[PDB]
């Protein structure tokens, strides 16, 4: 069903995450962590304090798809055991140094062809697939986008609801 999912998404904020490779999204699904560049790290930390739920919606660049979405369970933190991100050219471990804990809500894929009817007011009403890493997605667009994903029957939202 979709009722607990809708409850988690109620009054949530949504951010598009654009990963340069599949490896880091796979690592994030395994370990429940994400790291981003400092400009987006600051934005996500602000949002985490401001809203009942902050949702990251993941897309691997050039994949033509979203790979799932997750809810922040912490602000970023440093000093943990270094996460073995595969680094793109020009990107270093130091500027992925802040680590967010996340709880996956859906680890299933959604092709961009299925979200072509959704436009993001915060990016000039371009299709929601379009946007830089960190682009915020307006509430209604983000809610509808998350509801398009196939159900992930491996996930139980009971614990996530109690973190709000
Ligand atoms: C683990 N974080 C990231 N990994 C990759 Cl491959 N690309 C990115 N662009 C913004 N953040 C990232």
């Amino acid at each position: 069903g979709t009722s607990k999912l809708k409850y988690v998404l109620q009054d949530a904020r949504f951010f598009l995450i654009k990963s340069n490779n599949h490896e880091n999204v796979s690592l994030a699904k395994a370990k429940g962590v994400w790291s981003t560049l400092p400009v987006n790290e600051k934005k996500l930390n602000l949002a985490f304090r401001s809203a009942r739920s902050v949702i990251l919606i993941f897309s691997v660049r050039e994949s033509g798809k979203f790979q799932g979405f997750a809810r922040l369970s912490s602000e970023s933190h440093h000093g943990g055991s270094p996460i073995h991100w595969v680094l793109p050219a020009g990107m270093s471990a130091k500027m992925l140094g802040g680590v967010f804990k996340i709880d996956w809500i859906c680890r299933r894929e959604l092709p961009f062809t299925k979200s072509a009817h959704l436009t993001n007011p915060w990016n000039e009403h371009k299709p929601v697939k379009i946007g830089r890493d960190g682009q915020e997605i307006e509430l209604e667009c983000g809610t509808q986008l998350c509801l398009l994903f196939p159900p992930d029957e491996s996930i139980d939202l009971y614990q996530v609801i109690h973190k709000m």
